[PDB]
């Protein structure tokens, strides 16, 4: 692991992303990405928002501590995801719920730097309908971005948390209306 406090590095984390999800969200998804990452590095030329990449850097340098409370958040309140016929008992499943733990935060820092819910409009909404194609309709699903919610904005003051917020919100409403018309 690393972290910064540079422009470089969130550019980076953006880069790890795209190679390691490419397969995972579609070509149709890379491709807005790829354009997202031009974009920014070219108004970042013209000078970046200080307390957005503020947030956005704090955010993603402690993406694992956020995942690791997050988890154990949700293993608590539903100890099914991980028990015997759950969709995260198996070590390889559960390791791919941390996985898209982590890539969920990556979709929130796009959305803090460009101060616009674009990014799960176009990425995110895609991933959670194929993501729900290859797990169904767990119940326990819906208390997962909480937790990630609450591990997140628990790292930011006041201030910080009111801009984080409406991304988590987002994302929650969005999955809440992919559960339960999923098969309809
Ligand atoms: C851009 C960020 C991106 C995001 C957020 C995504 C979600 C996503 N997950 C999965 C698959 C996926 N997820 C999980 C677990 C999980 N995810 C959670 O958020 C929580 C919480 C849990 C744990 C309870 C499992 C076990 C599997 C494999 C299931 C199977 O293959 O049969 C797909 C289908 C394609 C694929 O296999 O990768 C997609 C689209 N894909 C991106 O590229």
């Amino acid at each position: 692991g690393r972290g910064s406090e540079d422009f470089q590095y969130a550019i980076d984390m953006f880069k790890k992303f795209i190679e390691e999800a490419a397969a995972s969200m579609g070509p149709e998804a890379v491709k807005y990405a790829k354009e997202f990452l031009k974009l920014l590095k070219e108004y970042h030329k013209n000078g970046i928002n200080n307390r957005l990449l503020k947030i956005a850097l704090l955010l993603l340098r402690n993406q694992k501590k956020i995942v690791d409370k997050a988890s154990q958040d949700l293993w608590r309140r539903h100890p099914e995801l991980i028990a015997p016929g759950g969709i995260a008992f198996s070590q390889r499943d559960r390791a791919l719920c941390l996985r898209d733990y982590g890539w969920f935060l990556i979709l929130i820092v796009m959305c803090l730097v460009s101060g616009d819910k674009g990014p799960i409009e176009k990425i995110g909404l895609k991933c959670i309908r194929e993501m729900y194609n290859s797990l169904g309709v767990v119940p326990a699903m819906m208390e997962s971005i909480r937790c990630l919610k609450e591990a997140s904005l628990s790292l930011l003051d006041e201030e910080d948390a009111n801009e984080t917020a409406p991304y988590f919100d987002y994302i929650i409403k969005a999955m809440s209306l992919e559960h339960h018309h999923h098969h309809h």
